[PDB]
């Protein structure tokens, strides 16, 4: 019966008092909540001055009954059912080589109000750590792709061109010895002008060798390198899994040319190892960052308790182009006695987009959500 005090839009109010390592603070905030298309609109203002912690960290504790759940989902959304008398919300938060957060909050209606009340306390954090530090980004577009894919691309790009500059030689001067050209055993050049160091070989099978993009393969590394220094600038979704196919695309390349480059040629390629081994190490990064951009949080019911337990991981972006883990681990009980949707397993897709309100002078936060109800199993 709790689902239909949801159906429209519903005002709501957040409460916080908090406790980081004996810095104490409160946050109040007010907005409205639609769970027909699972969307929050949110103002958050820390009502004791600045807060001692970045906004980012605070997002996860500060209403998943606005959740969006499909038709066919709908008797698994425990958060609804437990409404008007509310749930209570216990998590811990265990950021990675830092503190902890211990969180715990009524989730109730209060008159027409969907309000969330929370305590907080965090402990053994350290003062220049990324959290009481405030090293952590708030919602830049714009920002470091770490001196790690920094290191990776530039030394890519730097042996992209070197290839053309040893083919523009070679070609030139018939005589000409590049660096990786030593003695009679070992020779790089006569890897780079053989047929796979033109479009991987494979290009003039099937465009033809008039085509365009029947180019050196190191024009296609530049542009892949480039691509991946620009893309791990960029905080938002598309870029990630751009990165992932493209980087998967070049190690599906890599790992031919170094089938042909031995068994085939027989021959010893500093620099083709060398990248090589740049392109692993992109494809590691490249599938740990789609890793890292999901969002979702994983529900399974608990029955000695009449409640649900949820676990999931959330990843902050540092201001030096790596990341924060926080483990999230949650557990729901209701409030009243009466009977609750204990559901399947499943999880919850969620989008935030964080911003500043130009007319508040206060330590704040205004945040939009969007969340949906996925992946439902009879299964575990
Ligand atoms: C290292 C280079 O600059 C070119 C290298 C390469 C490696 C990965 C992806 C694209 C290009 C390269 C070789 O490995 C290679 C190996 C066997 C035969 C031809 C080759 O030509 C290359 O382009």
């Amino acid at each position: 019966k709790g689902e239909e005090l949801f159906t429209g839009v519903v005002p709501i109010l957040v409460e916080l008092d908090g406790d980081v390592n004996g810095h104490k603070f409160s946050v109040r905030g007010e907005g409205e909540g639609d769970a027909t298309n699972g969307k929050l609109t949110l103002k958050f203002i820390c009502t004791t001055g600045k807060l001692p912690v970045p906004w980012p960290t605070l997002v996860t504790t500060l209403v998943q009954c606005f959740s969006r759940y499909p038709d066919h989902m709908k008797r698994h959304d425990f958060f609804k059912s437990a409404m008007p008398e509310g749930y209570v919300q216990e998590r811990t938060i265990s950021f990675k080589d830092d503190g902890t957060y211990k969180t715990r909050a009524e989730v109730k209606f209060e008159g027409d109000t969907l309000v969330n009340r929370i305590e907080l306390k965090g402990i053994d954090f350290k003062e220049d750590g990324n959290i009481l530090g405030h090293k952590l980004e708030y919602n830049s577009t714009w920002g470091s792709p770490g001196w790690v894919r920094l290191a990776l691309c530039l030394t890519g790009l730097v042996l992209s061109l070197y290839a053309l500059h040893v083919k523009a030689a070679r070609a030139r001067d018939r005589d000409y010895r590049a660096l990786c050209d030593v003695g009679t055993a070992i020779s790089c050049s006569r890897v780079f002008s053989s047929r796979w160091g033109r479009g991987f070989g494979l290009v003039e099978h099937v465009l033809g060798q008039d085509s365009i993009l029947n180019q050196s393969n190191s024009i296609f590394g530049c542009i892949f390198y480039t691509l991946q220094l620009l893309l791990g600038c960029l905080r938002t979704r598309w870029a990630s899994v751009l990165m992932l196919l493209s980087s998967l695309v070049s190690l599906a390349g890599s790992v031919y040319l170094a089938w042909i480059l031995f068994f085939v040629l027989y021959d010893f390629c500093i620099v083709c190892i060398t990248t090589y081994a740049i392109n692993v190490s992109l494809m590691w990064l490249s599938f740990r960052k789609v890793q890292e951009n999901s969002h979702n949080v994983y529900i399974t019911a608990d029955k000695q308790k009449n409640g649900i337990k949820a676990n999931f991981k959330i990843r902050h972006n540092v201001e030096d182009g790596s990341v924060q883990l926080a483990d999230h681990y949650q557990q729901n009980t209701p409030i009243g006695d009466g009977p609750v949707l204990l559901p399947d397993n499943h999880y919850l897709s969620t989008q935030s987009v964080l911003s500043k309100d130009p007319n508040e002078k206060r330590d704040h936060m205004v945040l939009l959500e969007f969340v949906t109800a996925a992946g439902i199993t009879h299964h575990h």
